[PDB]
């Protein structure tokens, strides 16, 4: 197919300047924006490219992808602000995430070590604003009829201001490709960050977004350490589906691992809905969710 519509920015509005990092179709960079955020003729963004010797199929397939995000409107889901069909580059204009993903910027926390001071590990506020934002953005993709199926810290996307949000669907990168594991066909699949069920039948829901959320958590809570660390990717799949469950992180909240054990509960049925878990930490969350956020919003029931 490929139809243009009211998404389509002309080429001259755009320009791309530093690169941002490899995506699965191209290149991915940062530039700026004329009149893709209402009337404001200069706004920082991230530009999604496809590979100039990629074939037609592939730009179509990249523009039909990349347009499920239109659907969206959440302040903690990165937003797509215009689409360039017309000539070629072909490109997708986004929000921009100055931070980069969450796993990057766990990891970025962790002690250099080589004897400079340190920023001590975030603290439990911190932590709780992380969840809440993510949280957030999950109860949103929830009530507008989407299970996430890969909902982890890499997918997950930090702001300038260090709101966290989701992020871009299905992008693909290379530096986390070990978080996937296929045991089947076309089911190369997150199993670190998969609930009982899914590891099971294939199957995903709402209920194991809510156990793969507990997972962020944990990643949150340990810096982004390999969950299930001592297992190989087969150890995994056993060890969970058997009722096993990932430790306490040192120094870790009970508080932020209780909210992990009721994500990981066997029973999907017995996990907190997410607008359940934004619900027991709205009292902790910064006085501005109360405005930006879906949980506060007419949209929410
Ligand atoms: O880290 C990611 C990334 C993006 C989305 C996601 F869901 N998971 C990872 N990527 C993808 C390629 C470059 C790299 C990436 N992207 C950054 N910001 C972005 C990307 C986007 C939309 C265009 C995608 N908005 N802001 C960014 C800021 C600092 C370092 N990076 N690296």
């Amino acid at each position: 197919v490929y139809v243009p519509d009211e998404w389509e920015v002309a080429r001259e509005k755009i320009t791309m300047s530093r690169e941002l990092g490899q995506g699965s179709f191209g290149m991915v960079y940062e530039g700026v924006a004329k009149g893709v955020v209402k009337d404001e003729p200069e706004t920082r963004v991230a530009i999604k490219t496809v590979n100039e010797a990629a074939s037609m199929r592939e730009r179509i397939e990249f523009l039909n992808e990349a347009s499920v995000m239109k659907e969206f409107n959440c302040h903690h889901v990165v937003r797509l602000l215009g689409v360039v069909s017309q000539g070629q580059p072909t490109l997708v204009i986004m929000e921009l995430m100055t931070r980069g993903d969450l796993k990057s910027y766990l990891r970025s926390l962790r002690p250099e070590m080589e004897n400079n001071p340190v920023l001590a590990p975030p603290s439990l506020s911190k932590m709780i604003q992380m969840a809440g934002e993510i949280a957030d953005g999950m109860a949103y993709l929830n009530a507008n009829k989407f299970v996430h199926r890969d909902l982890a810290a890499r997918n997950c996307m930090v702001a300038e201001d260090f709101t966290v949000k989701i992020g871009d669907f299905g992008m693909t990168r290379d530096i986390y490709e070990t978080d996937y594991y296929r045991k089947g066909g076309k089911g190369l699949l997150p199993v670190r960050w998969m609930s009982p069920e899914s590891l099971k039948d294939g199957v995903f829901t709402t209920y194991s977004d809510v156990w793969s959320f507990g997972v962020v958590l944990w990643e949150i809570a340990t810096l982004a350490e390999q969950p299930y660390q001592g297992l190989s990717n087969e150890q995994v799949l056993r060890f969970v589906m058997e009722g096993g469950l990932l430790d306490k992180p040192d120094n870790c909240p009970d508080m932020l691992f209780e909210l992990m054990r009721m994500c990981w509960q066997y029973n999907p049925k017995m996990r907190p809905s997410f607008l359940e878990i934004i619900s027991s930490i709205k009292e902790e969350m910064e006085p501005g969710f109360r405005e930006v956020s879906f949980y506060y919003s007419e949209e929410n029931k």
